[PDB]
Protein backbone atom coordinates (compact mmCIF):
# COMPACT_ATOMS: atom_id res chain seq x y z
CA UNK A 1 0.00 0.00 0.00
CA UNK A 2 2.66 2.65 0.64
CA UNK A 3 5.19 2.46 -2.16
CA UNK A 4 7.65 4.55 -0.19
CA UNK A 5 9.31 4.86 3.23
CA UNK A 6 9.43 7.87 5.47
CA UNK A 7 12.95 9.19 5.07
CA UNK A 8 14.14 10.89 8.24
CA UNK A 9 17.86 11.65 7.75
CA UNK A 10 19.52 8.73 9.58
CA UNK A 11 16.34 6.69 10.21
CA UNK A 12 13.72 5.26 7.89
CA UNK A 13 10.15 4.51 8.93
CA UNK A 14 8.27 1.79 7.05
CA UNK A 15 4.59 2.80 6.65
CA UNK A 16 3.38 -0.69 5.84
CA UNK A 17 4.64 -3.12 8.47
CA UNK A 18 3.22 -1.55 11.64
CA UNK A 19 1.38 1.46 13.08
CA UNK A 20 4.05 3.84 14.23
CA UNK A 21 3.95 5.15 17.79
CA UNK A 22 4.93 8.75 18.40
CA UNK A 23 5.77 9.22 22.12
CA UNK A 24 4.73 12.53 23.63
CA UNK A 25 7.67 14.02 25.52
CA UNK A 26 7.21 15.47 29.03
CA UNK A 27 8.70 19.05 29.15
CA UNK A 28 8.36 20.34 32.85
CA UNK A 29 10.48 23.58 32.69
CA UNK A 30 13.01 24.41 35.47
CA UNK A 31 11.91 27.51 37.32
CA UNK A 32 15.02 29.77 37.38
CA UNK A 33 16.20 28.28 34.08
CA UNK A 34 16.01 29.78 30.53
CA UNK A 35 16.30 26.21 29.13
CA UNK A 36 19.30 23.83 29.43
CA UNK A 37 19.31 22.87 33.12
CA UNK A 38 20.45 19.46 34.18
CA UNK A 39 17.15 18.52 35.93
CA UNK A 40 14.88 19.25 32.96
CA UNK A 41 17.17 17.88 30.25
CA UNK A 42 17.80 14.79 32.34
CA UNK A 43 14.18 14.06 33.16
CA UNK A 44 13.57 14.61 29.38
CA UNK A 45 16.27 12.08 28.32
CA UNK A 46 15.17 9.51 30.90
CA UNK A 47 11.59 9.87 29.74
CA UNK A 48 12.63 9.49 26.07
CA UNK A 49 14.66 6.36 26.92
CA UNK A 50 11.76 4.81 28.75
CA UNK A 51 9.45 5.53 25.78
CA UNK A 52 12.07 4.10 23.46
CA UNK A 53 12.06 0.95 25.62
CA UNK A 54 8.26 0.67 25.66
CA UNK A 55 7.95 0.65 21.86
CA UNK A 56 7.95 4.30 20.66
CA UNK A 57 9.15 4.91 17.10
CA UNK A 58 9.35 8.68 17.20
CA UNK A 59 9.86 11.06 20.09
CA UNK A 60 7.75 14.19 19.88
CA UNK A 61 9.27 17.20 21.72
CA UNK A 62 7.48 20.61 22.24
CA UNK A 63 8.31 24.07 23.87
CA UNK A 64 8.32 33.79 23.44
CA UNK A 65 10.05 32.70 20.13
CA UNK A 66 13.64 33.19 21.45
CA UNK A 67 12.53 31.58 24.70
CA UNK A 68 10.95 28.52 23.02
CA UNK A 69 14.26 27.87 21.17
CA UNK A 70 16.29 28.13 24.37
CA UNK A 71 13.97 25.56 26.06
CA UNK A 72 13.54 23.03 23.29
CA UNK A 73 16.98 23.11 21.54
CA UNK A 74 18.94 21.63 24.62
CA UNK A 75 16.40 18.83 24.74
CA UNK A 76 16.60 17.91 21.07
CA UNK A 77 20.45 17.90 21.37
CA UNK A 78 20.42 15.60 24.47
CA UNK A 79 17.69 13.23 23.27
CA UNK A 80 18.99 12.77 19.72
CA UNK A 81 22.49 12.14 21.05
CA UNK A 82 21.29 9.68 23.67
CA UNK A 83 18.14 8.14 22.10
CA UNK A 84 18.39 6.53 18.61
CA UNK A 85 14.87 7.30 17.33
CA UNK A 86 13.58 10.10 15.03
CA UNK A 87 12.53 13.31 16.75
CA UNK A 88 9.69 15.52 15.71
CA UNK A 89 9.65 19.13 16.81
CA UNK A 90 6.21 20.18 17.89
CA UNK A 91 6.03 23.82 16.69
CA UNK A 92 4.07 26.08 14.31
CA UNK A 93 6.90 28.71 14.07
CA UNK A 94 9.31 28.67 11.13
CA UNK A 95 12.16 30.01 13.30
CA UNK A 96 11.79 27.37 15.99
CA UNK A 97 11.51 24.66 13.33
CA UNK A 98 14.73 25.85 11.59
CA UNK A 99 16.54 25.86 14.93
CA UNK A 100 15.15 22.45 15.98
CA UNK A 101 16.28 20.62 12.82
CA UNK A 102 19.63 22.42 13.18
CA UNK A 103 19.67 21.10 16.76
CA UNK A 104 18.86 17.51 15.61
CA UNK A 105 15.04 17.18 14.94
CA UNK A 106 13.93 14.96 12.00
CA UNK A 107 10.23 15.82 11.44
CA UNK A 108 8.14 18.93 11.89
CA UNK A 109 4.85 18.69 13.76
CA UNK A 110 2.67 21.78 13.02
CA UNK A 111 -0.63 22.05 14.91
CA UNK A 112 -1.58 24.86 12.45
CA UNK A 113 -0.70 22.97 9.26
CA UNK A 114 1.53 25.73 7.83
CA UNK A 115 -1.16 28.34 8.25
CA UNK A 116 0.19 30.16 11.30
CA UNK A 117 3.57 30.73 9.69
CA UNK A 118 3.58 29.64 6.04
CA UNK A 119 7.38 30.12 6.08
CA UNK A 120 7.59 26.79 8.01
CA UNK A 121 6.73 24.94 4.82
CA UNK A 122 9.83 26.52 3.27
CA UNK A 123 11.89 25.50 6.26
CA UNK A 124 10.48 22.02 5.64
CA UNK A 125 11.11 21.95 1.83
CA UNK A 126 14.67 23.20 2.46
CA UNK A 127 15.82 20.57 5.03
CA UNK A 128 13.81 17.96 3.20
CA UNK A 129 12.01 16.71 6.35
CA UNK A 130 8.52 15.22 6.85
CA UNK A 131 5.97 17.80 7.95
CA UNK A 132 2.74 16.96 9.80
CA UNK A 133 -0.11 19.20 8.77
CA UNK A 134 -2.78 19.15 11.44
CA UNK A 135 -6.29 20.24 10.86
CA UNK A 136 -6.99 23.42 12.77
CA UNK A 137 -8.90 26.69 12.48
CA UNK A 138 -9.80 29.86 14.36
CA UNK A 139 -13.58 29.07 14.50
CA UNK A 140 -16.11 26.22 14.50
CA UNK A 141 -18.50 27.09 11.76
CA UNK A 142 -18.81 23.92 9.75
CA UNK A 143 -21.12 23.50 6.74
CA UNK A 144 -20.19 19.78 6.81
CA UNK A 145 -17.38 18.92 9.29
CA UNK A 146 -15.69 16.23 7.25
CA UNK A 147 -15.90 18.00 3.92
CA UNK A 148 -14.59 21.19 5.50
CA UNK A 149 -11.75 19.42 7.36
CA UNK A 150 -10.73 17.91 4.03
CA UNK A 151 -10.96 21.32 2.29
CA UNK A 152 -8.88 22.81 5.15
CA UNK A 153 -6.26 20.05 5.11
CA UNK A 154 -6.14 20.43 1.45
CA UNK A 155 -5.39 24.19 1.85
CA UNK A 156 -2.39 23.11 3.95
CA UNK A 157 -1.19 20.70 1.33
CA UNK A 158 -1.36 23.62 -1.13
CA UNK A 159 0.82 25.84 1.08
CA UNK A 160 3.27 22.98 1.65
CA UNK A 161 3.55 21.98 -2.01
CA UNK A 162 3.80 25.56 -3.18
CA UNK A 163 6.76 26.09 -0.89
CA UNK A 164 8.39 23.02 -2.44
CA UNK A 165 7.48 20.17 0.00
CA UNK A 166 7.52 16.76 -1.81
CA UNK A 167 4.46 14.59 -1.47
CA UNK A 168 6.49 12.01 0.38
CA UNK A 169 7.17 14.44 3.19
CA UNK A 170 3.47 15.23 3.81
CA UNK A 171 1.64 13.62 6.71
CA UNK A 172 -1.87 14.78 7.70
CA UNK A 173 -3.75 14.88 10.96
CA UNK A 174 -7.52 15.33 11.71
CA UNK A 175 -6.58 17.57 14.63
CA UNK A 176 -8.90 15.87 17.12
CA UNK A 177 -9.67 18.22 19.99
CA UNK A 178 -9.00 21.39 17.98
CA UNK A 179 -11.71 23.72 16.73
CA UNK A 180 -14.25 20.96 17.32
CA UNK A 181 -17.03 20.44 19.83
CA UNK A 182 -17.09 17.16 21.70
CA UNK A 183 -19.68 15.75 19.25
CA UNK A 184 -17.65 16.96 16.31
CA UNK A 185 -14.56 15.05 17.63
CA UNK A 186 -16.67 11.85 17.83
CA UNK A 187 -17.93 12.47 14.33
CA UNK A 188 -14.41 13.02 12.98
CA UNK A 189 -13.48 9.77 14.69
CA UNK A 190 -16.50 8.00 13.14
CA UNK A 191 -15.43 9.27 9.67
CA UNK A 192 -11.65 9.30 9.86
CA UNK A 193 -11.23 6.92 6.87
CA UNK A 194 -12.32 9.76 4.58
CA UNK A 195 -8.98 11.49 5.09
CA UNK A 196 -7.48 8.65 3.14
CA UNK A 197 -8.85 9.84 -0.16
CA UNK A 198 -6.31 12.67 0.00
CA UNK A 199 -3.52 10.10 -0.56
CA UNK A 200 -1.26 10.87 2.43
CA UNK A 201 -0.33 9.07 5.61
CA UNK A 202 -2.41 10.05 8.56
CA UNK A 203 -1.39 10.55 12.21
CA UNK A 204 -3.97 10.47 14.95
CA UNK A 205 -3.61 12.45 18.17
CA UNK A 206 -6.33 11.65 20.72
CA UNK A 207 -4.27 10.74 23.81
CA UNK A 208 -5.98 11.80 27.08
CA UNK A 209 -8.00 14.42 25.25
CA UNK A 210 -11.02 16.16 26.70
CA UNK A 211 -13.68 14.45 24.50
CA UNK A 212 -12.72 11.15 26.06
CA UNK A 213 -13.33 12.80 29.44
CA UNK A 214 -16.60 14.14 28.11
CA UNK A 215 -17.75 10.63 27.18
CA UNK A 216 -16.42 8.59 30.07
CA UNK A 217 -16.72 11.35 32.68
CA UNK A 218 -13.22 10.66 33.88
CA UNK A 219 -10.36 13.07 34.65
CA UNK A 220 -7.17 13.35 32.53
CA UNK A 221 -5.30 10.55 34.26
CA UNK A 222 -8.24 8.10 34.12
CA UNK A 223 -8.39 8.11 30.26
CA UNK A 224 -6.16 5.22 29.31
CA UNK A 225 -9.04 2.88 28.24
CA UNK A 226 -10.74 5.55 26.20
CA UNK A 227 -7.46 6.63 24.57
CA UNK A 228 -7.09 2.93 23.73
CA UNK A 229 -10.51 2.87 22.03
CA UNK A 230 -9.63 5.91 19.91
CA UNK A 231 -6.28 4.32 18.88
CA UNK A 232 -7.94 1.09 17.87
CA UNK A 233 -10.64 2.85 15.90
CA UNK A 234 -7.97 5.02 14.24
CA UNK A 235 -5.90 2.01 13.24
CA UNK A 236 -8.92 0.26 11.90
CA UNK A 237 -9.66 3.34 9.76
CA UNK A 238 -6.17 3.36 8.29
CA UNK A 239 -3.97 5.71 10.26
CA UNK A 240 -0.24 5.14 9.93
CA UNK A 241 0.82 6.91 13.20
CA UNK A 242 -0.64 7.51 16.67
CA UNK A 243 0.59 10.24 19.03
CA UNK A 244 0.30 8.92 22.58
CA UNK A 245 1.41 9.53 26.21
CA UNK A 246 0.98 5.98 27.48
CA UNK A 247 3.45 4.38 25.14
CA UNK A 248 3.62 0.95 26.77
CA UNK A 249 -0.11 0.30 26.65
CA UNK A 250 -0.93 1.98 23.30
CA UNK A 251 1.96 0.33 21.69
CA UNK A 252 0.51 -3.09 22.72
CA UNK A 253 -2.99 -2.22 21.53
CA UNK A 254 -1.53 -0.99 18.21
CA UNK A 255 0.38 -4.20 17.67
CA UNK A 256 -2.68 -6.35 18.42
CA UNK A 257 -4.76 -4.17 16.05
CA UNK A 258 -2.08 -4.50 13.34
CA UNK A 259 -2.17 -8.29 13.57
CA UNK A 260 -5.96 -8.40 13.29
CA UNK A 261 -6.32 -5.94 10.38
CA UNK A 262 -3.41 -7.69 8.58
CA UNK A 263 -1.01 -4.62 8.48
CA UNK B 1 -31.55 -1.63 14.49
CA UNK B 2 -32.78 -4.26 16.95
CA UNK B 3 -36.56 -4.10 17.04
CA UNK B 4 -36.66 -6.14 20.22
CA UNK B 5 -35.14 -6.39 23.72
CA UNK B 6 -33.51 -9.37 25.31
CA UNK B 7 -36.10 -10.67 27.74
CA UNK B 8 -34.46 -12.33 30.72
CA UNK B 9 -37.25 -13.07 33.23
CA UNK B 10 -36.96 -10.12 35.65
CA UNK B 11 -34.42 -8.09 33.62
CA UNK B 12 -34.49 -6.71 30.11
CA UNK B 13 -31.38 -5.97 28.06
CA UNK B 14 -31.59 -3.28 25.38
CA UNK B 15 -29.49 -4.32 22.34
CA UNK B 16 -29.34 -0.84 20.85
CA UNK B 17 -28.17 1.62 23.49
CA UNK B 18 -24.83 0.09 24.50
CA UNK B 19 -22.53 -2.91 24.09
CA UNK B 20 -23.38 -5.27 26.89
CA UNK B 21 -20.61 -6.53 29.15
CA UNK B 22 -20.76 -10.11 30.34
CA UNK B 23 -18.49 -10.53 33.41
CA UNK B 24 -16.65 -13.83 33.65
CA UNK B 25 -17.12 -15.27 37.13
CA UNK B 26 -14.15 -16.68 39.09
CA UNK B 27 -15.01 -20.25 40.34
CA UNK B 28 -11.98 -21.49 42.52
CA UNK B 29 -13.46 -24.72 44.06
CA UNK B 30 -13.00 -25.50 47.80
CA UNK B 31 -10.86 -28.57 48.21
CA UNK B 32 -12.83 -30.82 50.64
CA UNK B 33 -16.12 -29.36 49.37
CA UNK B 34 -18.66 -30.91 46.93
CA UNK B 35 -19.94 -27.36 46.19
CA UNK B 36 -21.69 -24.95 48.62
CA UNK B 37 -18.90 -23.94 51.02
CA UNK B 38 -18.86 -20.52 52.54
CA UNK B 39 -15.39 -19.57 51.16
CA UNK B 40 -16.16 -20.36 47.52
CA UNK B 41 -19.71 -19.01 47.47
CA UNK B 42 -18.55 -15.89 49.27
CA UNK B 43 -15.58 -15.17 47.04
CA UNK B 44 -18.04 -15.77 44.13
CA UNK B 45 -20.62 -13.24 45.45
CA UNK B 46 -17.96 -10.65 46.27
CA UNK B 47 -16.51 -11.04 42.79
CA UNK B 48 -19.96 -10.70 41.19
CA UNK B 49 -20.66 -7.55 43.24
CA UNK B 50 -17.39 -6.00 42.21
CA UNK B 51 -18.14 -6.77 38.53
CA UNK B 52 -21.62 -5.35 38.99
CA UNK B 53 -19.99 -2.17 40.35
CA UNK B 54 -17.48 -1.91 37.50
CA UNK B 55 -20.16 -1.95 34.77
CA UNK B 56 -21.05 -5.62 34.05
CA UNK B 57 -24.52 -6.26 32.64
CA UNK B 58 -24.56 -10.03 32.91
CA UNK B 59 -22.69 -12.37 35.21
CA UNK B 60 -21.45 -15.52 33.52
CA UNK B 61 -21.03 -18.49 35.91
CA UNK B 62 -19.44 -21.90 34.93
CA UNK B 63 -18.73 -25.34 36.67
CA UNK B 64 -19.00 -35.06 36.52
CA UNK B 65 -22.64 -34.01 35.67
CA UNK B 66 -23.99 -34.46 39.25
CA UNK B 67 -20.81 -32.81 40.51
CA UNK B 68 -21.07 -29.78 38.18
CA UNK B 69 -24.64 -29.14 39.47
CA UNK B 70 -23.53 -29.34 43.10
CA UNK B 71 -20.75 -26.76 42.41
CA UNK B 72 -22.58 -24.28 40.24
CA UNK B 73 -26.16 -24.36 41.71
CA UNK B 74 -25.11 -22.82 45.19
CA UNK B 75 -23.38 -20.04 43.31
CA UNK B 76 -26.30 -19.16 41.05
CA UNK B 77 -28.58 -19.13 44.17
CA UNK B 78 -26.22 -16.79 46.13
CA UNK B 79 -25.37 -14.45 43.25
CA UNK B 80 -28.90 -14.03 41.91
CA UNK B 81 -30.19 -13.36 45.43
CA UNK B 82 -27.44 -10.87 46.19
CA UNK B 83 -26.58 -9.37 42.76
CA UNK B 84 -29.40 -7.81 40.66
CA UNK B 85 -28.06 -8.61 37.16
CA UNK B 86 -28.95 -11.46 34.71
CA UNK B 87 -26.94 -14.65 35.08
CA UNK B 88 -25.87 -16.88 32.28
CA UNK B 89 -24.98 -20.48 33.02
CA UNK B 90 -21.92 -21.54 31.13
CA UNK B 91 -22.69 -25.19 30.26
CA UNK B 92 -23.20 -27.50 27.25
CA UNK B 93 -25.21 -30.12 29.27
CA UNK B 94 -29.01 -30.10 29.18
CA UNK B 95 -29.22 -31.40 32.77
CA UNK B 96 -26.95 -28.72 34.22
CA UNK B 97 -28.80 -26.05 32.23
CA UNK B 98 -32.21 -27.24 33.56
CA UNK B 99 -30.86 -27.19 37.11
CA UNK B 100 -29.19 -23.78 36.69
CA UNK B 101 -32.33 -21.98 35.46
CA UNK B 102 -34.23 -23.76 38.26
CA UNK B 103 -31.55 -22.39 40.61
CA UNK B 104 -31.92 -18.83 39.20
CA UNK B 105 -29.93 -18.52 35.86
CA UNK B 106 -31.45 -16.35 33.07
CA UNK B 107 -29.46 -17.24 29.92
CA UNK B 108 -27.73 -20.36 28.66
CA UNK B 109 -24.17 -20.12 27.39
CA UNK B 110 -23.29 -23.22 25.29
CA UNK B 111 -19.70 -23.49 24.03
CA UNK B 112 -20.94 -26.34 21.74
CA UNK B 113 -23.94 -24.49 20.31
CA UNK B 114 -26.46 -27.25 21.10
CA UNK B 115 -24.37 -29.87 19.36
CA UNK B 116 -22.93 -31.65 22.40
CA UNK B 117 -26.35 -32.21 23.92
CA UNK B 118 -29.13 -31.17 21.53
CA UNK B 119 -31.57 -31.63 24.45
CA UNK B 120 -30.27 -28.27 25.82
CA UNK B 121 -32.13 -26.47 23.06
CA UNK B 122 -35.32 -28.05 24.42
CA UNK B 123 -34.41 -26.97 27.92
CA UNK B 124 -33.97 -23.52 26.40
CA UNK B 125 -37.27 -23.49 24.40
CA UNK B 126 -39.11 -24.71 27.52
CA UNK B 127 -37.93 -22.04 30.03
CA UNK B 128 -38.02 -19.46 27.29
CA UNK B 129 -34.47 -18.19 27.96
CA UNK B 130 -31.83 -16.71 25.62
CA UNK B 131 -29.31 -19.29 24.44
CA UNK B 132 -25.81 -18.45 23.18
CA UNK B 133 -24.71 -20.71 20.37
CA UNK B 134 -20.95 -20.64 20.10
CA UNK B 135 -19.09 -21.77 17.06
CA UNK B 136 -17.17 -24.92 17.83
CA UNK B 137 -16.13 -28.21 16.23
CA UNK B 138 -14.10 -31.36 16.82
CA UNK B 139 -11.53 -30.59 14.04
CA UNK B 140 -9.89 -27.76 12.08
CA UNK B 141 -10.40 -28.67 8.49
CA UNK B 142 -11.75 -25.54 6.90
CA UNK B 143 -12.53 -25.17 3.19
CA UNK B 144 -13.10 -21.44 3.89
CA UNK B 145 -13.05 -20.53 7.62
CA UNK B 146 -15.72 -17.86 7.53
CA UNK B 147 -18.10 -19.67 5.23
CA UNK B 148 -17.74 -22.83 7.30
CA UNK B 149 -18.20 -21.03 10.64
CA UNK B 150 -21.39 -19.56 9.22
CA UNK B 151 -22.54 -22.98 7.96
CA UNK B 152 -21.72 -24.43 11.42
CA UNK B 153 -23.47 -21.65 13.34
CA UNK B 154 -26.32 -22.08 11.05
CA UNK B 155 -26.49 -25.83 11.93
CA UNK B 156 -26.85 -24.71 15.56
CA UNK B 157 -29.65 -22.32 14.73
CA UNK B 158 -31.38 -25.27 13.04
CA UNK B 159 -31.11 -27.46 16.16
CA UNK B 160 -32.29 -24.57 18.34
CA UNK B 161 -35.25 -23.62 16.16
CA UNK B 162 -36.29 -27.21 15.63
CA UNK B 163 -36.48 -27.69 19.37
CA UNK B 164 -38.73 -24.63 19.56
CA UNK B 165 -36.31 -21.76 20.42
CA UNK B 166 -37.72 -18.37 19.23
CA UNK B 167 -35.48 -16.21 17.10
CA UNK B 168 -35.42 -13.60 19.82
CA UNK B 169 -33.72 -15.99 22.19
CA UNK B 170 -30.83 -16.79 19.80
CA UNK B 171 -27.45 -15.15 20.29
CA UNK B 172 -24.40 -16.32 18.29
CA UNK B 173 -20.71 -16.39 18.99
CA UNK B 174 -17.68 -16.85 16.62
CA UNK B 175 -16.07 -19.05 19.27
CA UNK B 176 -12.68 -17.34 19.12
CA UNK B 177 -9.98 -19.65 20.43
CA UNK B 178 -11.93 -22.84 19.67
CA UNK B 179 -11.09 -25.21 16.83
CA UNK B 180 -9.00 -22.45 15.26
CA UNK B 181 -5.29 -21.91 14.78
CA UNK B 182 -3.85 -18.61 15.91
CA UNK B 183 -4.03 -17.25 12.33
CA UNK B 184 -7.58 -18.48 11.97
CA UNK B 185 -8.60 -16.54 15.14
CA UNK B 186 -7.09 -13.35 13.63
CA UNK B 187 -8.92 -14.02 10.40
CA UNK B 188 -12.23 -14.56 12.20
CA UNK B 189 -11.57 -11.29 13.98
CA UNK B 190 -10.78 -9.56 10.66
CA UNK B 191 -14.10 -10.87 9.22
CA UNK B 192 -16.43 -10.87 12.21
CA UNK B 193 -18.97 -8.53 10.55
CA UNK B 194 -19.98 -11.41 8.27
CA UNK B 195 -21.77 -13.11 11.15
CA UNK B 196 -24.24 -10.28 10.99
CA UNK B 197 -25.85 -11.52 7.81
CA UNK B 198 -27.36 -14.34 9.87
CA UNK B 199 -29.62 -11.76 11.59
CA UNK B 200 -28.82 -12.48 15.27
CA UNK B 201 -27.03 -10.63 18.01
CA UNK B 202 -23.43 -11.59 18.38
CA UNK B 203 -21.32 -12.04 21.54
CA UNK B 204 -17.57 -11.93 21.37
CA UNK B 205 -15.35 -13.86 23.77
CA UNK B 206 -11.64 -13.05 23.35
CA UNK B 207 -10.65 -12.08 26.92
CA UNK B 208 -7.05 -13.12 27.77
CA UNK B 209 -7.11 -15.77 25.08
CA UNK B 210 -4.02 -17.51 23.76
CA UNK B 211 -3.97 -15.84 20.29
CA UNK B 212 -3.43 -12.52 21.99
CA UNK B 213 -0.47 -14.12 23.75
CA UNK B 214 0.67 -15.50 20.42
CA UNK B 215 0.69 -12.01 18.90
CA UNK B 216 2.01 -9.93 21.77
CA UNK B 217 4.19 -12.66 23.28
CA UNK B 218 2.82 -11.93 26.71
CA UNK B 219 1.55 -14.31 29.40
CA UNK B 220 -2.13 -14.59 30.45
CA UNK B 221 -2.06 -11.77 32.95
CA UNK B 222 -0.27 -9.33 30.60
CA UNK B 223 -3.09 -9.40 27.97
CA UNK B 224 -5.28 -6.51 29.00
CA UNK B 225 -4.23 -4.20 26.09
CA UNK B 226 -4.65 -6.90 23.50
CA UNK B 227 -8.02 -7.99 24.94
CA UNK B 228 -8.92 -4.29 24.63
CA UNK B 229 -7.98 -4.27 20.93
CA UNK B 230 -10.14 -7.34 20.24
CA UNK B 231 -13.12 -5.75 22.09
CA UNK B 232 -12.82 -2.53 20.14
CA UNK B 233 -12.54 -4.34 16.83
CA UNK B 234 -15.53 -6.52 17.80
CA UNK B 235 -17.65 -3.51 18.68
CA UNK B 236 -16.71 -1.79 15.49
CA UNK B 237 -17.83 -4.90 13.58
CA UNK B 238 -21.23 -4.93 15.26
CA UNK B 239 -21.15 -7.23 18.25
CA UNK B 240 -23.84 -6.64 20.85
CA UNK B 241 -22.04 -8.36 23.81
CA UNK B 242 -18.45 -8.93 24.98
CA UNK B 243 -17.45 -11.61 27.49
CA UNK B 244 -14.57 -10.26 29.56
CA UNK B 245 -12.54 -10.81 32.77
CA UNK B 246 -11.32 -7.25 33.23
CA UNK B 247 -14.72 -5.66 33.56
CA UNK B 248 -13.61 -2.21 34.70
CA UNK B 249 -11.27 -1.58 31.79
CA UNK B 250 -13.27 -3.31 29.00
CA UNK B 251 -16.38 -1.66 30.12
CA UNK B 252 -14.67 1.76 29.65
CA UNK B 253 -13.30 0.85 26.23
CA UNK B 254 -16.76 -0.42 25.19
CA UNK B 255 -18.43 2.80 26.25
CA UNK B 256 -15.88 4.94 24.39
CA UNK B 257 -16.30 2.72 21.29
CA UNK B 258 -20.11 3.03 21.55
CA UNK B 259 -19.90 6.82 21.58
CA UNK B 260 -17.64 6.90 18.52
CA UNK B 261 -19.59 4.40 16.38
CA UNK B 262 -22.87 6.14 17.39
CA UNK B 263 -24.50 3.09 19.19
C1 LIG C 1 -2.96 19.82 22.58
C2 LIG C 1 -1.93 18.70 22.59
C3 LIG C 1 -2.40 17.50 23.45
O1 LIG C 1 -1.69 16.44 23.45
O2 LIG C 1 -3.47 17.59 24.16
C4 LIG C 1 -1.50 18.32 21.18
N1 LIG C 1 -0.29 18.77 20.74
N2 LIG C 1 0.29 18.50 19.47
C5 LIG C 1 1.61 19.03 19.14
C6 LIG C 1 -0.35 17.70 18.53
N3 LIG C 1 0.20 17.43 17.32
C7 LIG C 1 -0.46 16.68 16.41
N4 LIG C 1 0.14 16.43 15.22
N5 LIG C 1 -1.67 16.14 16.66
C8 LIG C 1 -2.32 16.34 17.82
O3 LIG C 1 -3.43 15.85 18.01
C9 LIG C 1 -1.69 17.16 18.87
C10 LIG C 1 -2.28 17.46 20.22
O4 LIG C 1 -3.39 17.00 20.53
C1 LIG D 1 -12.38 -21.17 27.23
C2 LIG D 1 -13.06 -20.05 28.01
C3 LIG D 1 -12.10 -18.84 28.19
O1 LIG D 1 -12.57 -17.77 28.72
O2 LIG D 1 -10.86 -18.92 27.84
C4 LIG D 1 -14.41 -19.69 27.41
N1 LIG D 1 -15.53 -20.13 28.04
N2 LIG D 1 -16.87 -19.87 27.65
C5 LIG D 1 -17.97 -20.40 28.44
C6 LIG D 1 -17.17 -19.09 26.53
N3 LIG D 1 -18.45 -18.83 26.16
C7 LIG D 1 -18.71 -18.10 25.06
N4 LIG D 1 -20.01 -17.87 24.74
N5 LIG D 1 -17.74 -17.57 24.30
C8 LIG D 1 -16.43 -17.75 24.57
O3 LIG D 1 -15.57 -17.26 23.84
C9 LIG D 1 -16.04 -18.56 25.74
C10 LIG D 1 -14.63 -18.84 26.18
O4 LIG D 1 -13.67 -18.39 25.53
Amino acid sequence: KWDYDLRCGEYTLNLNEKTLIMGILNVTPDSFSDGGSYNEVDAAVRHAKEMRDEGAHIIDIGGSVEEEIKRVVPMIQAVSKEVKLPISIDTYKAEVAKQAIEAGAHIINDIWGAKAEPKIAEVAAHYDVPIILMHNRDNMNYRNLMADMIADLYDSIKIAKDAGVRDENIILDPGIGFAKTPEQNLEAMRNLEQLNVLGYPVLLGTSRKSFIGHVLDLPVEERLEGTGATVCLGIEKGCEFVRVHDVKEMSRMAKMMDAMIGK
